[PDB]
């Protein structure tokens, strides 16, 4: 149980870190409309670009 | 546990040389060669020329 816990905390931290070095890039092209219509939910770790 | 990091690095490592590829062709036939480049406008909805 304690292995468990301190596996799912280390994915959820690596998503935290993708999605805010993304927005930065995102704010200074100046993208704001939405590439790509499949949901963020099945995107890879590297393409949140393709998003507003 | 070191096998499995350096699979992951040959795979990334692949996917740069890619995306570098597609720059080179681009800034070569598309913008050298011909006028078309980003003032060309219509990036939202042009499929192959949103992505340029």
């Amino acid at each position: 149980v304690k292995r468990q816990e301190e596996v799912a905390k280390a994915i959820y931290d690596r998503r935290m870190n993708s999605i805010e070095q993304a927005l930065k890039i995102a704010e200074q092209h100046n993208i704001s409309r939405s590439a790509t219509d499949v949901p963020a939910e099945e995107l890879p770790d590297s393409e949140m670009f393709l998003l507003g």
